[PDB]
């Protein structure tokens, strides 16, 4: 596309996009065009407004575009063209990316004992309400644990809320502990674009 | 994919999908899996149910899957696997395609007079509330008018309702009437995937 | 989107799109913009050309846009803006939809005998090389046969060529013939957006 | 979907996916199913193979699935079901995500002088050949520069190669230098999903 300002917009929150170069208040010669999950190619929005789009996005008195509560379908491109009192045309181009932060992840199941030298199910971590999905990461004593790296295995499931579209992640960690290591290791789970309480199992030689 | 029964489901209407080979009532060994606009790959649904999915699709006592009101996002694939009393497994595979019929199309503007031998704007037709979009067709004396036929030109605009996702179509017809033709032709507009407009009958000058 | 001319373009065939209002030959003040399966939002193409896009679409001397062989990814929107010798701006807007016609469908398996009053597998029809997929229809004595209509059952499979993206369809027809009907019915299969040879089984009362 | 091993596969490189629990060599009771950019829902692949798919993915003697050179359209889900000698079934489920690393980013234009207290165009950075697109980040004296921070503005353009589908990024940085700061700041550009540019060191006037 064209040169644009990247905007990250949280779902459920308002968004105001500036129409650069527009007169401070009406009358203004300006037009907004957007191409999002709600449109078939470009949709034109004018200061007059009207219709179904008045429930979604409206042009404010200062010419800015206002969305009262961003949704997944508002991802896309938003552009304004305005004329100033003289007659200079000014363009504003925005690439809008939407997101949602999940709740704190939690460990829903965990082993209290691990046996060194054999594979063990360490635990299951769940995260609810992210957009886009993201992924869950595991940590050992505060250091990242790399999946499928000869001893560490991670499997993950992604499910979508049928109405909101937000993602729930469920990740399972298996480890083969090395003999002669820490007997009370600390494991934790985090959401990769917060972190869980650490679980502290016992390891046997 | 696999061999499936094609199902067409109207938006807003209920849908019942049969789980072939399931026992008539509980207990039943059966499982539904669906992959639609609402899922990340396959979602498993069981007779027990529960959770957010109970507002969208639930397994009935006879093992069928029931959606109270189909939406655009229910397009996709729906499968059941069941075991009968004897113990034979039976699979059911459905490809669900969703649609909505628009209201009757309307002519929102039309010429009352056309001049033969020059291009004329005949009229504008609008259709609201289709899914998928479809297209608008023009007719002259009950015969189809083919766009871009050296004399017939058609332009069309498709807009999407920002909350329902249903389409509104707006089509403009221009024609160059041939000298020595019908002086009172009849034009009509139709929705193409009743649904035809009242005909307009302008006057043509030689 | 905006008011556009709908263009249907066959895959593998050239496409020429007119830039209305452009001067007949250079120099011309004109610009093409396209948004297709090949682009991230709008891509601008100029008469000078250059780069990777010269293998796909180029502006001709008369200002028209030329694609030597349309592919699936050329579906989308194509627009031109030009200035004439005076200075009138003219816009051209095209919505391009791509397709491919399959080969003649064929019956790959068929019953030679049907028993009235019970379900029978009548036959299997295959169509190769369509885009978009389309569907296969069955006919009895030249009349359409409606699927899942208490006596008629149709199942269909759609597969995609891994490299070309063209679709292969396979449809199976089952019928429960009505007692006291035609003893030598004629069935045929057709591609719905040609037709097969009719199969003519024998029916028993 | 279901519980799966996440696999990251570089475009143009081979990929081997293990069919867990399959016998080491034929005969094997196993089946692969994949749903990717190349398929309409699930495609079944067998050890026998054959057809157009033999140019893309084939089952090896040990039952693993092999793709000689991954492409963008191989993103998706790959599953195996096998039976061992005893007779136990084992399933393998993979979620395959494809990527490509761009070339080293470059500064294609830069200011040699900046004026404190006014907005200045610092430079333009370009990255070619990423998948998915990614983004370009700017740094000042090794610290991240946050866009739209009342004084820092960044605009970016993403273009797609019309035949390979790989992305080219172009990012422009503008800053309003604060009076009384470093007179020879160092700016650099980096690719964000080595891959950092040489730093530019303009002069700033008070
Ligand atoms: C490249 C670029 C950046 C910012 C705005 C625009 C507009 C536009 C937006 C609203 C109204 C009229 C024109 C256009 C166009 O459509 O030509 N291009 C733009
Ligand atoms: C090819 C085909 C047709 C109809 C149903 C299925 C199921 C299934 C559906 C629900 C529960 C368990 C299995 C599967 C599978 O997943 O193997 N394949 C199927
Ligand atoms: C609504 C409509 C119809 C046909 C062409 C255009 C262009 C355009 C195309 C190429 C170059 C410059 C402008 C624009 C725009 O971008 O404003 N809108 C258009
Ligand atoms: C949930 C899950 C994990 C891994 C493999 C499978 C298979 C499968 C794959 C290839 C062949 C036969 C079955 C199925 C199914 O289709 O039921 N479900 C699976
Ligand atoms: O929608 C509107 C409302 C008022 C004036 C207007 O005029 C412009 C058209 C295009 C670009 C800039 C200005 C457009
Ligand atoms: O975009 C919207 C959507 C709904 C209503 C609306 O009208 C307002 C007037 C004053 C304050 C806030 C909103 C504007
Ligand atoms: O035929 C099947 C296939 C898979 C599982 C199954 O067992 C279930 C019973 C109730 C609910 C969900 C699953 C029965
Ligand atoms: O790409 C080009 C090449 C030459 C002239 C030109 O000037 C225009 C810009 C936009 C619209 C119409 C004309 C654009
Ligand atoms: O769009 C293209 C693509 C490849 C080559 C090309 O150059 C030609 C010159 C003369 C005749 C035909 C083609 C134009
Ligand atoms: O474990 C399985 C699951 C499904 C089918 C199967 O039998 C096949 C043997 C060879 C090739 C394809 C299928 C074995
Ligand atoms: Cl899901
Ligand atoms: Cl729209
Ligand atoms: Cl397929
Ligand atoms: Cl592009």
């Amino acid at each position: 596309g064209a040169m644009a300002q990247n905007i990250t917009a949280r779902i459920g929150e308002p968004l105001v996009l500036k129409c650069k170069g527009a007169p401070k208040k009406p009358p203004q010669r300006l037009e907004w065009k957007l191409n999002t999950g709600r449109t078939e190619a470009w949709k034109v929005l004018s200061p007059q407004g009207g219709g179904p789009w008045d429930s979604v996005a409206r042009v404010l008195p200062n010419g800015s575009l206002f969305l009262p509560a961003v949704g997944i379908q508002d991802e896309g491109i938003f552009r304004c063209q305005a004329m100033n009192r003289n007659g200079k045309e000014t363009k504003s181009n925005y690439r809008v990316r939407v997101y949602q932060i999940p709740g704190k992840p939690e460990i829903v199941d965990s082993a209290s004992e691990l046996t060194a030298g054999v594979p063990n199910k360490v635990g299951t971590c769940v995260s609810e309400g992210s957009y886009p999905a993201g992924t869950l990461s595991w940590h050992l004593d505060g250091k990242p644990l790399v999946p499928n790296e000869k001893g560490v295995s991670v499997k993950e499931q992604t499910r979508r809320h049928p109405e909101t579209g937000l993602f729930t992640l469920q990740s399972e960690l298996m480890v083969t502990p090395a003999r002669g290591g820490d007997p009370r290791p600390t494991f934790s789970c985090s959401f990769s674009p917060l972190r869980t309480a650490p679980i502290q199992p016992r390891v046997w030689e």
